[PDB]
């Protein structure tokens, strides 16, 4: 799964690179 993990957003900015 991967529903146990929403705190990684320093990556997660933009969804293109």
């Amino acid at each position: 799964g991967e529903e146990e993990l929403q705190e990684n957003q320093e990556l997660i900015r933009e969804k293109s690179n």
